[PDB]
């Protein structure tokens, strides 16, 4: 059934293993705007996997294999939350070499987390197939895992089942990064969807309901903190009560929830304003938008 797929995923492992050969791999083409304009927000998206059914947004984690003195108490913090609201966790692993303490780390930091963690054995190419089962289990030992996927990322052996079973775990969801609309870099339409479905949630219906997110500002204040202005647009001024609500405790919720959900995902600290705007036809027209709700979230 042609119901479309999407998510956030990170890939976690050791120096070395692969996992910038699998990214660049499945993403095909890479998107323009990510090489001239930096990112504000702290973990990075690597790339948007699009396919027609489905759309995989690759997150950066912090280097969680490094040991606990040179990754510290923040970044641990923040590395625990992202992984906790990511849909799903790739655990790259070279079948060609022995474990060392870099993965014993990675598995410390993912004990008390209930996000999926599929194992990925790559570079299984450089090895007979009969070393991969005594390899699952040496890391059987430690944890348990949702999927195990040998792979090579070089080769692509694998490759595409990795993706179809990937895809099962994701979620029904929108396609966050569109066809038509390479100005902008894709964090603007990670928060941009995020606030569309804190909307959404309110209004829960089948009376036919069209309402619009812009992003008009992201700005980076520091390496934590991050400035996000926002417009939602509806049609209709009475939808106030919907969306801003009894003294505009609706419109507060929204702002509360959407301002968390960016946070935990893209690690970096938000200053979240929002307005709420009526838009009226605007070909050939004057005064077409009105202003019914604004609001301001952080700390
Ligand atoms: N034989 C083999 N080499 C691989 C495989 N995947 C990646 N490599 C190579 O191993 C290295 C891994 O580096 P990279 O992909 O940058 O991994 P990262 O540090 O995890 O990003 C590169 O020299 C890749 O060409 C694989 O499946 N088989
Ligand atoms: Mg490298």
């Amino acid at each position: 059934g042609t119901e479309h797929k999407s998510g956030f995923v990170s890939i976690i492992g050791r120096p070395n293993v692969g996992k910038s050969t699998f990214v660049n791999r499945v993403i095909g083409h890479k998107i323009a705007i990510m090489s001239d304009k930096a990112q504000t927000t702290r973990n990075k998206i690597q790339g948007v996997m699009t396919r027609d059914d489905a759309q995989i947004i690759f997150i950066d984690t912090p280097g969680i294999h490094k040991p606990k003195h040179k990754l510290g108490d923040y970044m641990m913090k923040v590395a625990k939350n992202t992984l906790s609201e990511i849909d799903a966790i790739m655990f790259m692993v070279n079948a060609n070499e022995e474990i060392g303490r870099g993965d014993e780390y990675i598995i410390e930091m993912l004990k008390n987390v209930k996000t999926p963690v599929f194992l990925v054995l790559n570079k299984i190419d450089l090895v007979h197939p009969d070393e991969l089962m005594p390899k699952i289990e040496e890391y059987q030992s430690y944890m348990d895992f949702t999927e195990i996927v040998p792979i090579s990322a070089l080769e692509g052996l694998n490759v595409d089942h990795f993706i179809d079973v990937l895809k099962t775990y994701l979620p029904e969801g929108p396609k966050y990064y569109p066809d038509d609309q390479i100005s902008d870099h894709p964090e603007q339409f990670v928060v941009g969807e995020i606030i569309r479905e804190k909307i959404l949630h309110l209004t829960s219906e089948e009376i036919p309901h069209a309402i619009g997110v812009n992003v008009d500002r992201m700005v980076k204040e520091s390496e934590d903190r991050v400035h996000i202005e926002a417009t939602i647009y509806v049609e209709r001024g009475s939808q106030k009560g919907i969306v801003i609500g009894k003294g505009g405790k609706k419109l507060k919720e929204v702002g509360k929830r959407a301002r968390r959900d960016i946070e935990m995902l893209l690690g970096s600290k938000v200053y979240l304003e929002l307005w709420v705007k009526v838009q009226r036809d605007w070909r050939n027209k004057v005064n077409f938008i009105r202003q019914i709700g604004y609001v301001e979230d952080q700390d």
